[PDB]
């Protein structure tokens, strides 16, 4: 009867909390993650490429 | 009327940035083995 209020509460809550914890660790963790070089290349394709 | 899937969902997408605790390491659980092996194993 009151119960589900207060769970209503707590999963806004809680949703709030994970959407802050992923807005600090998606740029501050993540910026560890660098791009890669592609530094040459060799190939061979049809048509004598 | 909740929100409990959109919750779970959430609660899955930050379980995802497991980058945070591979900084050192974060260990693997085996969960379950299944095998077929010589000698009816």
């Amino acid at each position: 009867m009151p119960d589900e209020e207060k769970l209503q509460k707590y999963l806004r809550k809680v949703t709030a909390e994970l959407q802050q914890a992923r807005r600090r660790l998606a740029a501050a963790e993540s910026q560890s993650q660098e791009p890669i070089a592609v530094l040459g290349i060799g190939c061979r394709f049809p048509g004598g490429v």
